[PDB]
């Protein structure tokens, strides 16, 4: 797993340290592959 993900619900990127997006606090689903 890369360990990094971007939030497309509000165009905001989050780093591995993040947990819940600041603008909308995304659940941060755990997915091995983004695609
Ligand atoms: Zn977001």
């Amino acid at each position: 797993a890369i360990g990094t993900w971007d939030c497309d619900t509000c165009l905001v990127q989050n780093k591995p340290e993040a947990v819940k997006c600041v603008a909308c606090e995304t659940p941060k689903p755990g997915t091995g592959v983004k695609r």
